[PDB]
């Protein structure tokens, strides 16, 4: 229930109240406010600043660098889920900051002679990999067909650190799993945050008339021209005025919208961008979508083929997708690490040691199979010992969306520094 | 203090608790939960879901379409600000949803014979335009030089609806204004939300070691290669493994990083993107930054030159910037409107009528000079009468960042529809 000095300075600035005016309005001591900027109070500040208490509240957890969970504790979290009249899955949770979404390990208990009843799907996309040792069935449709029923294999060969096939569970499409045969099997399902969730959360609160107008604008093929027209209408420009505004021939502007990726088109849309004040990059094409799981599907052979040395590690790729840049999965063989976002790790073999440099100096924890850890963004760490660990990644900060704003910022490091002190 | 059905379904799904399990854990009636999904309770749900009450709280205001404020009320909000020992400005606020940041009108009271003492700057970038009738001085530096002292002119000619020069106040740089002479003058300063604020808010909570690591990564020239290396390290790939992974010659990958905008480079980075699972677009170059206000500066002549017909309106442009796509300003002459984001309007001449189609059917309000209104995203509206109104725009939803994720979504309209019902 603490106060965020950053959120407070922002609101005093917004309402342009001096420190003294803020204290006088809020009805509390000035040394306190000069301290907060550096319970019974928070309510007053909120009132004096015309904002809800949650708009000034600090984060539930500050200075988190690493969080870990032993094999014993992950096993202790086991929880059975009943579906279709039987013990369908066994629920386990991996390391994750308190309150956050934790990666999940699942026992696949639905026999091969019974179609696995589907769940209702979910917004977040997720990387799912078969830990083995048995093969499993993937179901993505009511009707059983090659497009909605496929075997997610377990590695039966020698390079076991590559545990099995993996793919990306598409956002919102129902799915379920069953055993492909007798051999038991476990699955690891890692979800990243939804990058469209913030928009949805807001759109859900708009009037229904506006919501329908938004859907209308998003309906159909969202081409470069359709997005551009919205940008122009946003600026009270027509395609004609915008063209003469950018000094471009209407004939070429039409071509570029037909070829955003051609160098002729990119030069035009960027020239438009500079003239009208917008970022041409979001106008560039992205690989169309498929709606099936055949595009992201990554077999054991794919992963084996992708093997490479990464520092003191040997790495292999899990399923990925160009339209889900913040979601990553990787097979790591062990015998410094620092990503621009969060990492979720789970050991699959050997007694490994994770070390990290945190607030209290160097630290470390020994983790055995099913043991796991979570690293915050930019937290330098490393793994020692001989074994295997799965490397997952997610996080909105800093996601590919932040990287787009960052390339648009003058001296980003300076901006961040100013915000922190 | 209500509950968000969307945030609740998300958390029950995350923790994968059935409706019954949720009710049993939360300790409340099941019909209630089946109702919320469709005070004393919210606390229980939060506890049972291992989340803070704010993580399930609905928006302070739902179904807002339009908010307006009369000339009399905006005049009634006048507030003097003392600086450098004198009455420096007069503070006025324009229409805005309760709790939100309201556009500001300022009387410039610092005489021409006194250097206007600077403020401490602010994170949000802002479009500032001179309402006139007198010219004013702009100060952007301690020392008075051509780069930090320039006259922001007021239109003294006939097309008064174009009120004067405008420019973009760069994020965080101190600034202030004084009169250029005897003639009085008012200014309108419109700020958009900061697109980097979310990242900052989070980075402020990271350990200092991680923060320093982040600054290090952002320091220097943030080129296509420097961002790519982070993407690769994120995926346990080196430039060598990534190349052979995308089936590209190391020699070409180096060229593309030297020419992201050339069609040869874009084809490579997109091929890399498809292979490694990332969005090549954020790798594309954006116009460098300047740090001065000479790039966005828009004179009266510029605006006059940009005049164009827009539906039943005559429009002229205010200052803009390619790196601030969500911030827009426009001069509108009156005698349907629907943007993909929020609008803030302020009348400068005539008694005008704003109509909108809201939750209760068609509505309308008559606004005179200094009167203002705010429209939510996608809210269809129009202006009737003969006069002039300033059109400002901001909002994160849906900003250019959302448009990047939207082009990456399969059936976005469908996704949003599912989230709402």
């Amino acid at each position: 229930m603490r106060i965020d000095p950053f959120k407070l300075a922002h609101w005093m600035n917004a309402r342009k109240y001096t420190a003294a005016q803020t204290a006088d309005l809020a009805g509390l001591p000035l040394d306190d406010l000069r301290r907060l900027l550096g319970p019974a109070a928070a309510t007053a500040l909120a009132e004096a600043l015309s904002v809800e208490p949650s708009q000034l509240a600090a984060d539930a957890h500050r200075n988190l660098t690493v969080v870990h969970k032993s094999a014993e504790e992950m096993h202790a979290s086991r929880r059975p889920i009943q579906r279709d009249g039987i013990h369908f899955y066994n629920f386990y949770t991996l390391a994750a900051p308190e309150g956050r979404v934790a990666p999940v390990v699942l026992d696949i208990l639905c026999p091969s002679d019974r179609l696995p009843a589907l769940n209702n799907g979910h917004l977040e996309p997720a990387i799912t990999v078969n830990l083995g040792p048995g093969d499993i069935n993937g179901r993505w449709g009511e009707e059983i067909t090659p497009q909605t029923w496929r075997v997610l294999h377990a590695n039966h060969g020698g390079d076991r650190w590559i545990t099995g096939d993996s793919y990306v569970e598409p956002s919102y499409c129902p799915h379920s799993y069953s055993l492909a045969g007798d051999a038991p099997a476990r699955i690891v399902s890692y979800t990243a945050q939804s990058n469209i969730s913030p928009l949805m959360t807001e759109a859900n609160n708009w009037s229904t008339g506006a919501f329908e107008e938004a859907l209308k604008a998003l309906s159909g093929k969202v081409s470069a021209g359709s997005v551009l027209d919205l940008f122009l209408a946003r600026r009270a420009h027509t395609r004609t005025s915008a063209a003469e505004a950018a000094g471009v021939p209407p004939a070429d502007l039409e071509a570029a919208l037909r070829s955003p990726a051609s160098e002729t088109g990119l030069t035009v849309l960027r020239t438009l961008g500079r003239a009208l004040g917008f970022d041409y990059r979001v106008l560039l094409p992205a690989d169309d979508q498929h709606d099936g799981v055949g595009k992201t599907w990554t077999t054991i052979e794919d992963s084996r083929r992708s093997r490479r040395t990464f520092g003191t590690y040997e790495a292999a790729s899990m399923a990925s997708a160009a339209h889900l840049p913040d979601l990553v999965g990787s097979f790591l063989r062990v015998d410094d690490l620092i990503d621009h976002a969060e990492n979720h790790y789970v050991v699959t073999e050997g007694r490994l040691t994770l070390e990290w440099d945190g607030p209290d100096g160097p630290a470390s924890v020994e983790l055995e199979p099913d043991g796991s850890a979570w690293t915050g963004p930019f937290v330098r760490h490393r793994w020692h010992g001989t074994g295997t660990v799965l490397k997952f990644g997610s996080g909105a900060h800093l996601g590919y969306q932040d990287w787009l704003e960052l390339t648009n910022t003058f001296e980003p490091a300076a901006t961040l520094r100013r915000g922190r002190r």
